[PDB]
């Protein structure tokens, strides 16, 4: 008598009224998605290969942009095919609530995990950038290793709310994927709805722009520093220092630019989740949600292509293993010679 009938998840009232959104629209989410999960996937996997393979990418910081990727990988994977463009293609969540509380619980731990994660990148970054160059401090294994566990301790403590009462994942656009239940408003769930954003995502948001601020008011800071060690009798020397410093701004820019990305990415959503939970509802429509959440989703599939156009020995690395992803954007030695300079060291001062 209906067409939004789930026989395992029981769809929000909400979510019943509309009508049907168009076979196409089914047809193209699934398609869809179902890229997000090979770029995703194969992106990811790409970075992962490339950054545990190549020795040059073996530093204690890396291992969060391995976190990262894991955590990318794992969400396209999920999320993408076979659980929704399956469940697309035939107009219908057909794997069951089981299937739903994993496919959301997952989307919403690796969701957090990735911006836990640049958090981290904002970290390092602000311990070689944002502080002096007499205190400059490079990430430690130990360091790194007690980091990414406070990343997943986290993560998965501000998703798995739902998973025990506090929340819910279920069923939400036109019913073929799941996330956290937004609608319902009753206490339980909008003090977890309070706490996924304001822990979960507030959160590292912060660290990142105290980070990053931090690392902007001591450009200067910096800029006289170079100037009284530069003619504190440093000789031709002191064209390495610099050379590390353009290093490591390169890569401190880039952990802005992927983070942009993921804001730009989930904030849309964020937003039309928000206003079903405290403001007009009638807002909140199929595409309202859904599209929204489209962006959001292909999030996880960014970063690799990030760092194949602004990553220097990543990019080395990929023509040196997959070089025929680079083509549109063509491999050169003279991306690396910032590193070369920043790694040599002058024996016995020359
Ligand atoms: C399940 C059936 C899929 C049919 C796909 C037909 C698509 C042709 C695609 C060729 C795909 C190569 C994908 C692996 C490479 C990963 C791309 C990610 C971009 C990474 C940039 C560093
Ligand atoms: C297909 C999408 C799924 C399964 C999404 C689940 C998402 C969450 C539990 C989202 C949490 C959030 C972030 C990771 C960042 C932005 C703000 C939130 C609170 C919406
Ligand atoms: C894009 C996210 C940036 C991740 C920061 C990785 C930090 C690795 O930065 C690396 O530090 C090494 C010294 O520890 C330097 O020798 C490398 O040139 C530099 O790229
Ligand atoms: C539902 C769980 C999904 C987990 C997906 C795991 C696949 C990610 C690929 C891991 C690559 C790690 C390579 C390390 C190299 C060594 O060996
Ligand atoms: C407007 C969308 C059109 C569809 C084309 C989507 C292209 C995404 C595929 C990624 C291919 C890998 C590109 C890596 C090159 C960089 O560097």
């Amino acid at each position: 008598e209906t067409w939004w009938y789930n026989p395992s998840i029981v769809v929000h009232p909400h979510w019943r009224e509309f009508d049907q959104v168009p076979d196409a629209v089914y047809y193209s989410l699934g398609i869809f998605i179902g890229i997000c999960g090979i770029i995703g996937c194969g992106g990811n996997g790409i970075v992962i290969y490339l950054f545990t393979k190549t020795k040059s990418l073996q530093t204690p910081a890396n291992m969060f942009i391995i976190n990262l990727a894991f955590s990318d990988f794992t969400f396209s994977l999920v999320n993408g095919f076979p659980l929704m463009t399956i469940s697309c293609f035939l107009k219908k969540w057909i794997f069951g609530f089981a299937a739903c509380k994993v496919y959301g619980f997952i989307g919403g731990i690796f969701g957090f995990m990735s911006i836990m994660t640049m958090a981290m990148i904002s970290i390092d970054r602000y311990n070689v950038i944002g502080r002096p160059m007499a205190a400059s401090k490079k990430m430690s294994h130990r360091r790194a290793f007690i980091m990414i566990i406070f990343v997943w301790l986290w993560s998965v403590l501000w998703a798995i709310g739902p998973i025990f009462g506090w929340g819910a994942y279920t069923l939400e656009g036109v019913l073929c994927n799941c996330s956290f239940d937004y609608i319902s408003r009753d206490s339980t769930t909008r003090s977890n709805i309070l706490c996924m954003f304001i822990l979960g995502f507030f959160g590292p948001i912060l660290i990142i722009f105290f980070c990053y601020f931090n690392i902007v008011m001591s450009v200067s800071n910096h800029e006289k520093e170079m100037a009284a060690m530069a003619k504190r009798l440093n000789a031709k020397e002191l064209r390495k220092a610099q050379a590390g410093a353009n290093a490591e701004m390169r890569l401190a820019k880039i952990s802005i630019v992927i983070v942009s990305q993921f804001l730009l990415s989930w904030s849309p959503y964020a937003v039309v989740a928000l206003l079903a939970q405290f403001g007009p509802l009638e807002w909140v429509t199929p595409y309202a949600a859904q599209l929204p959440v489209m962006f959001a989703k292909a999030s996880a599939i960014h970063n690799p292509m990030i760092y194949s156009v602004s990553h220097p020995k990543f990019r080395e690395a990929i023509s040196q293993t997959f070089p025929w992803v680079l083509t549109c954007c063509q491999f050169d030695d003279k991306e690396t010679e910032d590193d070369k300079d920043a790694e040599t060291e002058i024996p016995a001062g020359e």
